[PDB]
């Protein structure tokens, strides 16, 4: 007997011997959820370590070309004394107009002579079509001069031709968190 | 076997995907920047080995694992395969018998020559080559490819040479 | 409390008695890796058996229709005393060329009598269409004359017409190792 | 009778091909640094003791020397200021620079030229130098690259 | 105030008389491999630190200098590149290649010429050179070979 071996009168049963047959291991069954937008997850970031974001608002880009722009930093953390701060993994991703014309990427790597030739080497890559519109540079810029990455531009690209604060795009960047966010300031000057 | 409610997490460009190396098997990896190629037609390269690992010293190494992938312009003209084989006698038919091919089709474009040629040395590729097709023809440098290869470390970064002989 | 059920001052709270009501089980949550290129897996074969592999040139297909090759195996293996040697589970994938005219597919069966009737019976079928071009013949031919296998061509269609040695086409296929492999040669002779 | 680097430090060399030169005047060259390193991430490592040495054509003018020091406005006062120096006049045509730079940004050197003078002019590629330098191993030396690109 | 060589390391030696040359030329010649050990069974063997070192008559022209390096396109770009050299005009005519080339085929070496170049013109077997190789010692070393063949 085994499965709903239960019935009504005799009924004899025999089987046969051999090596076996069936796979070694056996089956599970799953579910996958669906998910829907923002469910997704915004991993915490690290000990000591802030996460500070901000954005900037694009330029008119053409045809098939792609800009850059030197990225910069906020009066905030650009003092001398953070400026020579640390940084952990980051990450870039871009909130944009609905209505756009075509697909497009972006990315980011050392002030590049060559401004497409970005692309061709950057560790992630913010694409359009892809349906994650963001770059995760864990450890890939993981510690470095909070003032470093100001040498250091972003690459963008389109396929149709596009006007400027057509996009934007924020950066979540993970540093050591400075002391200023808690003790007041020294009353006697 | 009561059926797991999962859910699929959604991965991000560059995310994940650590890959760690083997012991003592240390990995080191460049690029050759592609040369002007035609349409549907596959161009191939020798090894570009570099320099750095050319001393007979350990010129005369071992390998394993070895991964190959690829940075086009956005302006990517349309799909392009690549692959590498030993210095085939047709071009083409490189692509007919490797064990890995990047293509750009594929959300991770790279190809990973798993052990297919562990045990070889690090000379023994140079009799090797690369070979690359394209959709629509194409210019040069217009794609980087990078052999990212792991073998060992030396006898050499450990110290700096002779002060005085 | 519960979640971060930590706060400041009071603040009482209450529920309510029923039959429950949330799922039975719980969930639990994934992260498909992304694979690359030959990663995936190449099944070691079993024990005793070994796994001869080769390939074999193709055909000037034409149009639509399909073609066939009797295989045959290679000359180590192709002993009287091998020929009659015991198969296991085999498989057929292939190369070709990368300039592809239209998509197309492959498989195998006993010395058919009509050429594409193959594909209407074939237990496994190297697709192009599919991301996994090759067929897995698991058991399907497990245990058989390591010569049977002669008698019993591959067939081939393709959906545009096609030049000759246009593509191959390898067999990995399990079969019990011989004892050549190993000792020498009787000196005496 | 050899030499040994530091613990969990790489010594990475290279060299830099000569521009022809004038005779009696002394050249400058800002540091062609490695482009493996160049990434900000190393580019802010910390370097070790390191040395300079050169090889140059058998068939070369009268005996010159060469050093580097920061980014030095007098291209002959280098040499006044030059911790070691490679003299070829020397048995040992090369500078030790133990300590001296010991503990600074790999990406410090840069702005950093170095100097080289030569009695007689002297044809370009004419000469090369090679950098062996100490500086603490990074991370990836040991481990692929994500393939999710 | 002496020498030693490695564990299970043998130290193969000989020298090869120089073809004469021409004056601030440099010649080169691939590598003069003893036959005990062209066996591609121990030619592919282990090699370690090795020495060049030149004896030459007394009575010989203006200071000059030699190296090795892989086959080189250039003779005397040899020079630039070459990690030790046997100089004239220093007190130690030789260059010790210590962890320089330690671990690579016995016959590797082979696509590896020598460079020599000379101040003034010279005649051949006018100047020898010894190479003190360290390699590991093979196997035969100790035990006969078999009457029966
Ligand atoms: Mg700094
Ligand atoms: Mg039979
Ligand atoms: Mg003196």
């Amino acid at each position: 007997m085994s499965t709903s071996g239960t019935g009504k009168m005799t009924r004899a049963q025999r089987r046969a011997a051999a090596r076996r047959n069936r796979w070694t291991a056996r089956v599970q069954p799953v579910i996958v959820e669906p998910l829907a937008a923002g469910q997704g997850k915004a991993i915490k970031a690290i000990a000591g370590y802030s996460i500070s974001k901000w954005e900037a608002s694009s330029d008119a880009i053409t045809a098939k070309a792609t800009n850059a722009m030197s990225i910069t930093l906020p009066h905030e953390l650009s003092s001398e004394k953070n400026k020579e701060l640390k940084v952990g993994r980051v990450l870039l991703w871009l909130g944009l107009l609905p209505s756009v014309a075509g697909r497009i990427k972006a990315c980011v790597a050392e002030k590049q002579a060559q401004a497409e030739a970005a692309f061709q080497v950057a560790l992630a890559v913010a694409d359009s079509s892809k349906e994650v519109v963001a770059a995760m540079y864990t450890d890939a810029f993981r510690g470095a001069t909070l003032g470093d990455l100001l040498n250091l531009q972003i690459y963008l690209y389109a396929s149709e031709a596009v006007p400027a604060k057509a996009v934007v795009v924020h950066l979540e960047v993970e540093h050591v968190r400075p002391t200023f966010d808690d003790f007041f300031t020294p009353v006697y000057r």
